[PDB]
């Protein structure tokens, strides 16, 4: 085919950045860890190739993705710092994040306790909020998008199904894509806002404290039943602060799941034990 350079360069800033090890690869794209050559710093290359993007409507559902991320800066969401192209591949370079997602550690470790759920889930909640108040909805979260980094800081990525709300009121009807965990609303293309990123943060919450995701079925057409009926059950075993927390960010009527600003301050987060920091430790284990 073509092979990715060794030195990706760019007519723009003219910056040397030095194609490293492989990271892992999403839909089209290949990921690098790629170095400045001049300022030793490193980065995270995205490398998409053209011949993924022949149709001008690929490319612009990237260039949408692009500009929103471009937008954003932020300690919870994945820094953008630059992107450009040759005549094969559109080069985008992202924060690195050496710790993969919060799915790898999911699967290693199944439900994790509760304190680490409270962590996970604050950091989250602040990167979402950020989002919200910029206008920006992400659509699209889960625990493969939830990255983290050395020093376990979630951050959240991918914005390929993210979409930035023009006027006040504005109820959007079209989403290209299949996200993971989607809102009823969009199922019955009723439109939809802001709070489907607050029900995506409900099944990521249940996903974490229960090991298993809420609507979880081998059958794909099972699984969209289950979500229009609203049917899910949290085990007894769950904490009953975190599982009323559950209930009302997993409710059918969009308006009655909780805002941003009051997932914070809920009785969850100010009840128990937070830690402010997690030791890389619990990528495989609990905390001892």
């Amino acid at each position: 085919l073509k092979e990715i350079p060794d030195v990706l360069v760019d007519p723009r800033t003219m910056k040397r950045y030095m194609r490293g090890r492989f990271l892992g690869k999403g839909g089209f794209a290949k990921c690098y860890e790629i170095t400045d050559m001049d300022t030793k710093e490193v980065f995270a290359g995205k490398v998409v190739p053209k011949s993924m993007l022949l149709k001008p409507h690929q490319k612009e559902k990237m260039s949408t993705e692009i500009a929103i991320h471009k937008s954003l800066d932020n300690p919870h969401v994945v820094g953008f710092h630059g992107f450009f192209e040759d005549d094969d591949f559109v080069y985008v370079v992202l924060e690195i994040c050496r710790r993969r997602s919060l799915l790898e550690l999911h699967k290693r470790r199944k439900a994790v306790t509760e304190p680490e759920a409270r962590y996970f889930m604050r950091q989250t909640i602040q990167g979402v909020q950020y989002l919200h108040n910029n206008r920006v909805i992400h659509r699209d979260l889960k625990l493969g998008n939830l990255f983290l980094n050395d020093d376990m800081d979630v951050k959240i990525g991918d914005f390929g199904l993210a979409t930035k709300i023009e006027f006040d009121g504005e109820r959007k009807k079209t989403l290209c894509g299949t996200p993971n965990y989607i809102a009823p609303e969009v199922l019955c293309k009723k439109g939809h806002s802001f709070e489907v990123d607050i029900w995506s943060l409900g099944c990521i919450l249940y996903t974490l404290l229960v090991g298993k995701p809420p609507f979880e079925t081998s059958c794909l057409k099972e699984t969209y039943i289950r979500i229009k009926k609203n049917e899910y059950s949290v085990p007894r075993h769950i904490n009953p602060v975190a599982s009323a927390l559950i209930r009302r960010m997993l409710h059918a009527d969009p308006t009655l799941r909780p805002s941003v600003a009051e997932l914070l301050t809920d009785e969850f987060f100010t009840s128990g034990y937070a830690p402010m920091r997690l030791p890389t430790s619990c990528l495989t284990v609990p905390p001892r």
